[PDB]
């Protein structure tokens, strides 16, 4: 909780791909620290200019806001089932309020017109929550398939980030710009380096002091194994199985399961099989393979 | 064929980290230089976790193929269309 | 039509590059002709031996098996392989059925059955190459099909995705064509050969000019011209 030292300072590189070398020695040719007042009247004296945002010092300073680019009714939806999937973070482990989270998110943002950029003006964050849960947001646009939430691109969370400024072009050669949308007119209104406090927005963070240590143990999170994909793996075989009595996710992959035989096999035609069976997970898919020569046998793939 | 930068936004979606050495990538040295992985999460091909070398693009039959450098089992092969 | 004429001469070229002039004259020490056993036992005195396979007249018996070659440079475990060759397997019978069916005539079950029943498999000795031809013993085509066929064949290798698709050559399919023996060495001063699989142990499954049709063979041919 910063609060009291407030951002207004906007840093600014002029140069995409900008040599490491004359970067953090301020060189005026590459960085650049301006005011509200002052971009205006930059833009104005340079017709031409290509000018990217980022932080001062990510170490010292992350507070940063929460923002999309994707490249009425549609967006009034996208913007709901953002705000839900963000929340559900926010109530899972941050320690936050979901009523708030929705309030401030609520018909508080922006638009912009080139593929558009969508910023929140009341709320705040730390950037590590941003890099967080880039996988987070990428399975929510994989698993549904609503109009823009199938196009977010979430190789813009990292470090030394850069979000083009209204107004500036990519390059001189290029002729695409960001038309600015109403109400908003004022340049502060897109600035995702831009803090306040207006006694109603709200700032949340892991906030349980972990230096991105959150991934302790991810063990392949297909547990819905109850009867559902484990009774298909006994689905394909008629034969009866004996070990199938008790089963965990723990024990998922490590156990080789032995079955019996009355009838000749299922997945080829041989007797017995005496080498024991196994089973491995990859890319969200069940395997299932002979051990000892797996040749003798067929790899049949469950999804 | 398709663009350059559709082609790296695809390679870019396909690892879920971040690349370090993003700005050095061009339209003509694009199969020399190695790619650094920011692992902070393991790669989506393999798991394991944080792997210890650079990976590496090859073109062939239209095709983008990502392969490590060093010993070829760990790490499983992708190919881009 | 064909009836008795099943071939089961061998017509072996001793050297890359081979001279024009020479082919036509039949020029001892770089032209032969073979039995299976006379191969074998060819190849068993001398394993320093270069030998390509290709036939002698095109115009007159221009009856061949399907063949393919793979080569990708990239190494893979045991099950991804079989994975693969599985998938590769499907899909192939099913484009070539599809092709059968549509501009030669034939039968879309029995070339696929045809096919699933029979085929053979080789492998390198490189230790970080996955390089394998390919040849279906029970179905028959002439060589202009193949040609034909070559277009197809592209366009499947361009669709797919799998790796072991993506490395077809289409190349092999001209006119004049040549394919290297199992066991034999390809350059003069290069020990990568190739090598048999378990399920078949006779150098008579893994030649594309060995013809004898059984009752279990299908053969199919282009039928516009
Ligand atoms: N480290 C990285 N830094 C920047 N972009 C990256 C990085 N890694 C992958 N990318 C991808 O490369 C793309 C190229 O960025 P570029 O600025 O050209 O995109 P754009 O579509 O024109 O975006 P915008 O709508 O913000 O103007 C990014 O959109 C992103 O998907
Ligand atoms: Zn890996």
């Amino acid at each position: 909780d910063a609060a009291i030292r407030g951002n207004d300072v906007i840093f600014v590189l002029k140069t995409i791909g900008v040599p490491s070398a004359c970067r953090q020695n301020e060189d005026p040719r590459f960085v650049e620290a301006f005011k509200c007042d002052e971009l205006e009247r930059y833009i104005d004296n340079n017709p031409e200019c290509t000018l990217f945002e980022s932080l001062r010092d990510e170490e010292a300073y992350s507070i940063v806001r929460i923002f999309m680019d994707v490249d009425l009714t549609a967006i009034q939806d996208f913007i709901i089932e953002v705000s839900n999937c963000v929340a559900r973070f926010a109530f899972t482990e941050c320690g936050a309020i979901h009523e708030n989270v929705i309030k401030s998110m609520r018909s508080n943002f922006s638009l912009t017109k080139s593929s558009f950029h969508i910023i929140f003006l009341d709320t705040y964050t730390t950037m590590d929550t941003l890099i967080a849960m880039k996988r987070t947001l990428l399975e929510l646009s994989r698993s549904s398939e609503n109009p823009l939430t199938r196009s977010i691109d979430t190789a813009v969370y990292r470090r030394k980030t850069t979000l083009r400024v209204v107004g500036t072009r990519k390059n001189p050669n290029c002729d695409t710009i960001h038309v600015m949308q109403p109400p908003h007119d004022n340049i502060e209104d897109y600035l995702f380096t831009y803090v306040d406090m207006n006694n109603n927005s709200y700032y949340f963070s892991l906030q349980r002091r972990l230096e991105d240590l959150v991934p302790d143990k991810l063990w392949e999170p297909g547990f819905i194994s109850f009867e559902d994909a484990i009774k298909r793996v006994s689905k394909i075989f008629i034969n009866s199985i004996i070990n199938f009595n008790d089963l965990d996710e723990n024990n998922f992959t490590t156990v080789p399961l032995v079955i019996d035989y009355v009838t000749p096999c299922a997945l080829c035609k041989k007797r017995s099989h005496k080498h024991p069976h196994q089973l491995s997970l990859e890319n969200g898919a069940i395997r299932i393979y002979k051990t000892g020569n797996p040749h003798s046998c067929k790899v049949k793939i469950v999804p």
